[PDB]
């Protein structure tokens, strides 16, 4: 059980997205973009992502590694960035801030993560 848990992943990533849900820098991103409203965002952005459709994915046991959830978290970092370029931009300097905040609090996510998967495959 609980040292070197390859589950325990889960639970923390939905205590970050919690976190991340709260934190005023990522409302612009909680939601898919309304495509319907927003009628050139898939003539920039291929693979749209949003932190709602991140958490759901994660409820219905559809990531298999915490770093195929960073990887989807990532998207939305890009997504904006190719979106909303100018470092002048509001919406820029939210994305930044967030992604950076993420960045931090992932990090030992994944580092417990793989060190359990090294340990399990080594005995
Ligand atoms: C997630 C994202 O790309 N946003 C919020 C930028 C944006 C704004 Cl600020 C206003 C209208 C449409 C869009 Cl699409
Ligand atoms: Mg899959």
């Amino acid at each position: 059980s609980m040292s070197y848990d390859i589950q325990a992943w889960k639970k923390q990533c939905e205590e970050l997205l919690n976190l991340i849900f709260q934190c005023e820098d990522s409302e612009p991103f909680r939601q898919p973009v309304d495509l319907l409203e927003y009628p050139d965002y898939r003539d920039i952005i291929d693979t749209p992502m949003d932190f709602a459709t991140v958490r759901e994915t994660l409820e219905a046991g559809n990531y298999e590694s915490p770093m195929e959830l960073c990887k989807d978290v990532r998207l939305i970092f890009s997504n904006s960035k190719a979106y909303t370029p100018s470092k002048r931009s509001r919406i820029y300097s939210m994305s930044l801030r967030l992604s950076a905040f993420f960045e931090e609090h992932i990090s030992s996510v994944l580092s417990d993560y793989k060190s359990a998967l090294r340990f399990h495959k080594r005995n």
